[PDB]
DNA sequence: TCTGGGGTCCTAGGACCC
DNA sequence: CTAGGGTCCTAGGACCC
């Protein structure tokens, strides 16, 4: 039969946050990213932000071009996680079946219910409801028979609102439907597909599958699917962290190997306490190091490894730094373990 | 404007053992 | 009648939040 998914996506995560916790911002145009002269980055900004054109992912001196007056936040990450953490467990309340994206978004699979006799409109309607009583803070839902089209429905009344979609409505929506709106359709693909000549999933519905698998492989078959509305994805409940990283950025490019080396060690400490929360002994399947280059290419070496330790990340830096830098400065130095299956 | 810090999933391409 | 060609790694892209 139909199953029923749904997609919550908080509004405007971070801003939201810091917002609640100090109203005497609110109405100015206020963003969280790195201060300019530390070569930080936009991560969101509120509507008033926005309004000015400052977007995530925005260079910060660019959002503040356009917005000099903007008021720049470096950002609270422990109360954005006390958030996450609370969202989650109000997800709970209404199912078992949850599959977190990051801190602020979430599916929920809620087929086989009974808290609003098989409404998963009320159900999110309620879920929003209870989000804004104990949080203080606003959510978006949005409701589909599968995951990306409930995704792509949390942006539809955004923000506080809701939509949702029902199998009878899926060719309708899927007509006209843009695919640059489908997740992982980012701008790259987007533009492939418009040499192609495809925009809408309704054009994808009328081409030639051979096609796509020979010029897109797979994520190629994938859009020949969403197009045709297929999305047999599940709920995982139990998706677990596979990798675990700490990168620095610094303000200024560094050209001496001591940096390097003296940045490590300011990194590992760093390192060992968040992977002593997944496997407090230290697990590692395989460890490996990230540089940045001021022509802003970066290159990564990993590797496989039994254990976590600082002395081989040095070794493999200072191999790294002798080897494909190429006389270049660095201006983000890495560590990343990928963890093992159980 | 001069471009973060976390992660996901795919793929090419090399290297090694058979 | 000095394997080649298949596996399994690593590096990197694209995308996500
Ligand atoms: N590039 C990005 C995008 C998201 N994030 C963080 C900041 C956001 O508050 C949070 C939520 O992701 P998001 O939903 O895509 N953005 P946000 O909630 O602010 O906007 P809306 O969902 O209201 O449109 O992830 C980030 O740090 N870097
Ligand atoms: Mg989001
Ligand atoms: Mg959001």
């Amino acid at each position: 039969g139909s199953r029923k998914i749904i997609h919550v996506d908080m509004d405007c995560f971070f801003a939201a946050v810091e917002m609640r916790d100090n109203p005497a911002l609110r109405d100015i145009p206020i963003a969280i990213g790195g201060s300019r002269e530390r070569r930080g980055v936009i991560s969101t900004a509120n509507y008033p932000a926005r309004k000015f054109g400052v977007r995530s992912a925005m260079p910060t001196g660019m959002a503040l071009k356009l917005c000099p007056h903007l008021t720049l936040l470096p950002g609270r990450f422990d109360a954005y996680k006390e958030a996450s953490n609370h969202i989650r467990e109000i997800f709970s309340r209404y199912t078992s079946r949850i599959e977190p994206l990051s801190l602020d978004e979430a599916y929920l699979d809620v087929t086989d219910s009974v808290h609003c006799h098989g409404s998963a409109t009320l159900i999110a309607q309620e879920i929003r409801q209870t989000i804004f009583n104990e949080l203080q803070l606003t959510a978006s839902a949005g409701v589909a028979p599968v995951k990306f089209l409930a995704k792509i429905a949390s942006d539809m009344n955004k923000p506080n609102g809701q939509f949702v979609i029902t199998p009878a409505e899926v060719p309708a929506f899927l007509q006209t439907l843009p695919l640059a709106k489908i997740p992982g359709v980012g701008k790259v693909s987007a533009a492939k597909l418009e040499a192609m000549g495809l925009r809408t999933c309704g054009d994808v519905q009328k081409c030639d599958l051979v096609m796509l698998l020979k010029r897109f492989g797979k994520f190629g078959r994938i859009l020949w699917e969403r197009s045709q509305g297929i999305d047999e994805r599940d709920v995982n409940s139990e998706r677990l962290r596979k990798s675990v990283g700490v990168e620095r950025t610094m303000a200024e490019d560094i050209h001496h190997w001591s940096e390097c080396e003296a940045i490590i060690e300011r990194l590992y400490p760093e390192l060992e306490r968040r992977l002593a929360k997944v496997k407090p002994d230290l697990l590692i399947a395989r460890q490996g190091v990230k540089l940045k280059f001021d022509d802003f290419q970066q290159t990564t070496q990993e590797h496989v490894w039994p254990r976590l330790n600082k002395a081989d990340l040095i070794a493999t830096a200072r191999k790294t730094w002798d080897e494909r830098r190429g006389g270049r400065g660095v201006r983000l130095v890495g560590l990343h373990v990928t963890l093992l299956d159980p």
